[PDB]
């Protein structure tokens, strides 16, 4: 016998030994007779529209396909929990926090981010990091990446930056002109594309990454004070990446190492965990931050704010059916409980918006009514209703307005958001020389080692290369700017390619 | 205090009166501190993004809605069951008739067919009479109407039919021209016509007024001896009809008497039952019916075929939520379990396809998870995943496809459909010239009353006279051959109104 | 007959001569007989090969989308607007560049709670929307037969609506519901008196005003900004329906209103309305003894007098009402250079709900919808694909930006004007705003004593139904408004009960 | 300059030097004065709804994907034209055959089968070909493949057939168990499989591969006698395949190498071409041949029937929007003009309701409104009305019902189809138990030589190895059946493997 992957089907047939095998029926619970021949008039005669088998079934094939995430449309799944083993309550209210050794069930969805779904998991690209966290004061979602960074620090390029890192609309091919001309045009993503270049680029699995919240947060605690965060959730298998060769090598024996990988290592019991910490700082302290502390490429130094631990999170469960529990799977930045407030991070912002938007999409109106995205450890009560396909009760005939004198559901003073005062014009605040380089200088120089920015130019010329000229130029333009060396030493290797 | 109906909120309260009301939350589960106020930068500023509690109400409310049906889309519904009271299993094996005393869980939905979902329930129109029996071999929908014939009996032409019976594509006004026209272009709607026309075209309530199978199906005993047959359930409480008077009066006065009356009457305990019959004809008698018995503009004579009584049908139970119970609830003719098949009824033929496939499209592509659709009393079991909103277990790790060697669902031998022999050209049949007079003949002379006559000619006089005098005269000239009295009658009429 | 009435002799007689046009599937192909499915022999089953049937018989399974959740039931025509008087010191927009000046509309009227196979002569309020498409865009000025609203603050939409619409369980509507949230939110006060009034059910949408009701803001060339109000009066006159009529008619035509309009139109008497603004200046705001944007508020027309603009003009008919009319869709947000929103609440949630719900009733490239699409401007941005793609997809141009690819550019010139505002940013409260002061007014000077009595009879006419404590609470919020009122109403409530 | 495909963009470009870039606007046609930048209150304040340029595009950006084809999602488009080159007026009455020379507007896409939209060209999987032909009586989609048969001959298998191609429903990984276990179990594929796993297995690009209707067609001609027909389109470009290794470096090199062929031939004046021929066979020939004419599975021997010349495929133009142009594309087999009809093949019986089915579904109601779509040679006219996203006039204020005294489209006696008698029960006749081995051993004895045969069983068993041991004798036994040499050396192979 192989993996546990492969023997799927056997172990499930295995596990119904002494059981009678259902009897085969309709959508509609009739039973079927044979399901493997069609009814024709005559052995060699046309169909009939009688066969209601026949339509039922192929209706239902014909419709088993919905769009796939706009993008980190490829990716994995499984479950767990989260685990308390540290006091945060001092920052935050939240439930989900209240008590050291308190566990909370959790949903995870690891995935690449520009890829179809057909497409290898074993290439260059950030990778999703999505929890689901099912609280008693509703589903948190911290919709992660393994970077604690972004290539852009205002949402209204997001569709840009993905169109460029997509296809072209004409020939549906990547095109690197695209993808450069964006970057090289766009150089606040000078920090997230060095991480991306380097060898974090391609992680051996899900497990051998690190998840970050990336954008700041607010925590608020019972006495209503905040505090901005920062979410950060180191593998505790330690870091582990593959080599351009071998990576290159997987996507063609193995689109699906990632997925493959992640199922084995919990059916075989290496439940794979992450240690959850925070990083606090006071409105004071972000006050008088050298730089803009919701800017989304930019890091807080741990020397300056020091990792937190908070604590576990542990998947132990893989999925049942991909499709209902992995493929339908939706995160919500937006969803928050008292505790945990948004800050004001512009691509934070944006996030809140778009991500149920989408869902109402791909997944449709009533999204969070399917098992998976339901909030199963609250109570949902409120004065919504219908929607296609209205799943539930529809909570019954209970007063459907707010306010009422019939006893329908009340809100809560004590869950009110924190609030703070802002000042200035309302308008379009330009971002795009707020520092590019700074932070990304002390990456290549002090993060990094001989070794790894020879393979970091290596890998970003390697790709490059088949930019045109004058973007091959504009992009060293930005590199230098970081730093001399890192502009120099990719421009030699342009060279060769050229 | 009031009417049941009115009081429902105020019940609601009382059935609670002792617990405290519920915490209001956002869809993902999370409290509200205040859904009263929404977030802006001071007393007068503008509104935030941040502000999800807003977004998330307003963006389901935004969603509310869904396609009504193409046709009765106004109804009413409700719940019971049907208890079999004499035997059949000579005729049919289906488990819905094994034995007298048995109670089938049913639903049933109401309605009138023209109308969209604000229109008045008094009018003259046909009526909807939809019961669907949650069987141990899935569901049976017997989508039946108020009348055991209907205008057309050719499923392509339904569409235009029903087209004739809405609104004007341009003015967007009913249009007695189009009607009429129709009708005088397709005598096969004699029938029909007359049956609306007569006192029976508008019942007081959905209580008096009888329910029809309409086409003639087919039933299949242990054995695998079949019979064709019709079903009929008769009012117990008694045929009752409104005046044209009264009906317009209430039309205006209250639009939805037909819910109204029936809520209450379950409501205050007056459970409305029907006495469910069937007529049996053998394969041998469907050669010398003088007409064809698979058309649905013709009725089998009580004289000799009488009604064999087999049960009765109980609505002891309100809804609680209309949209979810109601407005979602779908019928397809094409659910029937074994001991119950379809005949070559054209019609009935074509329902076979459209109810499915309309259903696809207005609830959507899983329809039948929605638990009022969903076949509670039978175990689902197939080779069918995935589709939007796959609110299930999509049936787990189990093998998706037929034949396996892995235990999955097995079609079952006795389920296999009967089979009847045919032989011919596949072509299309020209059915227009069938008899379009004689039985509706027997209608006007003998199943009508001198007093009843009179009437239905006032009532189609009083509609037709804003049609053209073209339409007029071929629609004249019609009736004239179902009987010159019919026709003479009518063009008195006529000549008074021009 | 009437012009309505003759609708198909009119499009027979306007071929007269012409043959019929060959009957094909959707695919083009030519039917050989649409009125007989195929089986096999002639009492034989139906066999799948009947494409022509499925075809037709699939289409026919999906022609209904969902009605607007709200106003439902309308009436559409088109027109234009011209403009007669020049305010370009206030608004840069072009649609008022020129006396003289032009553009085409689109104007769908509409009740509110109702649903597609309701009445037109009901008592509700009356939606009033314009859409002009304008080379800057097109702009959605979304209004009512009213100046004012129920509430002012848009998270307690969706509540109100549910209230005036069907009970949950039994499908009917409430009094209870109805009364029982107006009784707990008296802002609702003064759009509840002026519904209550004559001028709740309108004899037909030619014989009533619109409006723009909320507070929008005007920016000119200079980038200077003012705060305005959108009035169009009718030029018909204010003609109402007495209740017994509109019960009446109700039955005998329950769709009194499209039948009129499309008469009126097609018969060549065009009906139009004089569209007027209001303006209050930033400073003027300040000292406004109100919350300028409370949308349960009007502007004195003694403190702030109309300005006459131009002409709104409907004489064209729809000739498809479901493509032209059952699909279009109006977007608040619509707003070219020149006009823009003000920080009125309600407006403000208006911003997100339109576009929102349009993409689920009609789709996601909704605007692509003819009736629905900006046909005098030239569109052109970085949107691709989605559902039911009808254009050209803007071909291979590049779909990213920046770019150094000569793909399409900001202009500078249409940046909104920016103010500075200051404050917590919360949720703060405004039930307790002014909510009997120009209601009061209203009973007192609006109307005389006969639209009194009948208000006050409408009232007790359909709050009786209610439960007493529901009536109370009612009561003392009218007494709270003036004396008068409470008591006349609670006089009749008196003999109903 | 690099390739055609790489310098879209730039191309783009140089077309319009000599003009001002457009303005920029929302989609509603509104002027956009910053898209770099969101609306905030302050530098560092959060995100407001009044941003309505952000939320516009955001929206789109959000509905950006449709569901990809259930099958043949990975593919490729062009553009080109029909040309007769012989007369077959004698067989049919087609109007895209009626005269040489004639020349009709073409759509083709190519594609793979199992893979989903990421996956990569060259792999071992059949070739989607399908062609749309714009007709004047209409558009005619023949639906074909790079193969003249198919797997299975009963639409009810094909659900679970593809099924058995894709993920596995938990691990949603590719299954061999799956895959085989159908295959071993049902010995009808045994023909397609060997030629699945033979050279052809994998085409050089789309250009170098043949393209069959695979089904066997009816044609009626002008004076209404009728034949059944095979339409093959064999690549003037001739046969050229790549090698295990090389597909499987490509698919890692350029996933995209079906398209970048394609698009680049045709951009450089390389278009590619196929000669059209069909085989013909009389009802006569219909009763004497060996096996069942409409089986799938099988060939009419060209010794026995002979390839008849009738025209030319030629694709010259690219797509400009891949989405709008190939993504969107629909052919439904039903689409047949007079002169074509379909046979009692089970198999393309059941594609018959599938496809237009699918395309209500991905696409929407009115998909054949999209442009690429629409029947532009032809004119639309019927009593089909609204529906979601009606992109049209909606015919007007026309009467939407027929018949009508008022001048609507009417219906064509002349278009009639072709009728023939038929006789028997409706029922469901078995058809896994046909000859599922000559022909294929046919193949592989005098087709095939040596070392093709010896390829095809290192194909077969490279695969088959791992699946278990059990799923291997069946597929062992299955080949063995065919020829002992087969399964020995599929054997021998498989015994070294373990
Ligand atoms: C009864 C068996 C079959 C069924 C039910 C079936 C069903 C389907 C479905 C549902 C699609 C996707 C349609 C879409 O999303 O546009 C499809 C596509 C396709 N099938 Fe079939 N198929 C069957 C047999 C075949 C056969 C035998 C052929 C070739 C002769 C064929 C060739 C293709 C091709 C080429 C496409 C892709 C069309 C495109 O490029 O857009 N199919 N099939």
């Amino acid at each position: 016998s192989r993996d546990p992957a492969s023997d799927q089907m056997q172990h499930w047939k295995e596990q119904r030994a002494a059981q009678k095998a259902d009897v085969l029926t309709t959508g509609a619970g009739n039973p079927v007779g044979d399901k493997l021949n069609v009814i024709t008039v005559g052995p060699r005669g046309p169909l009939l529209v009688q066969d209601v088998v026949f339509t039922d079934e192929m209706a239902h094939f014909d419709r088993e396909r919905i769009p796939e995430r706009v993008v980190h449309a490829k990716g994995a799944g499984a479950f767990g929990y989260f685990e308390v083993t540290h006091d945060i309550t001092k920052y935050s209210k939240a439930k989900v926090f209240e008590h050291i050794g308190k566990k909370t069930p959790i949903a995870v969805r690891f995935s690449t981010v520009a890829g179809e779904s057909g497409s290898a998991d074993t290439v260059r690209d950030p990778r999703g990091f999505a929890v689901k966290f099912y609280t008693e004061d509703g589903n948190w979602d911290l919709v992660g990446n393994n970077t604690p960074i972004f290539f852009i620090r205002d949402p209204i390029l997001f569709p840009s930056f993905i169109h460029s890192q997509k296809r072209n609309p004409q020939t549906h091919l990547k095109d690197p002109d695209m993808v450069w001309d964006f970057w090289s045009l766009r150089p606040e993503s000078l920090h997230q594309v060095s991480f991306l270049f380097s060898d974090r680029g391609i992680p051996d699995g899900h497990r051998h990454m690190n998840g970050y919240g990336s954008h700041t947060f607010k925590l608020v605690n019972a006495n209503g004070e905040a505090v901005y965060c920062k979410f950060h959730y180191k593998t505790d298998q330690g870091i582990k990446n593959l080599s351009v060769e071998d990576a290159a090598r997987l996507s063609q024996e193995d689109p699906d190492y990632g997925i493959r990988d992640l199922f084995n290592a919990i059916a075989t019991g290496k439940y794979p965990s992450w240690t959850f910490y925070i990083q606090v700082m006071t409105f004071n302290q972000a006050e008088t931050f050298p730089f803009n502390p919701f800017d989304l490429t930019k890091v807080w130094p741990h020397k300056d704010y020091p990792l937190i631990p908070v604590g576990k999170l542990v998947l132990n469960r893989n999925p049942v059916n991909y499709f209902a529990e992995v493929e339908q799977i939706a995160f919500d930045p937006s969803n928050m409980p008292p505790g945990i407030e948004a800050s004001p991070d512009k691509m934070l912002q944006g996030r809140l918006f778009a991500y149920p938007d989408t869902h109402r999409h791909r997944l449709g109106p009533n999204y969070l009514h399917i098992p998976v995205n339901c909030p199963y450890r609250a109570r949902v009560a409120n004065y919504q209703r219908d929607g296609p396909m209205c799943m539930q009760d529809n909570q019954g005939g209970a007063p459907n307005y707010y306010p009422n004198s019939f006893g329908a559901p009340e809100q809560q003073p004590s869950a009110l958001e924190h609030s703070i005062q802002y000042s200035g014009e309302v308008r379009r605040f330009n971002t795009a020389n707020d520092d590019n380089v700074t932070q990304v200088r002390a990456f290549y120089v002090n993060v990094l080692n001989e070794e790894q920015r020879k393979r970091l130019c290596e890998n970003i010329a390697g790709h490059l290369k088949d930019a045109q000229i004058f973007i091959q130029k504009k992009a060293v333009k930005n590199f230098t700017e970081v730093h001399p060396d890192y502009g120099s030493h990719i421009q030699a290797l342009l060279d060769k390619y050229n």
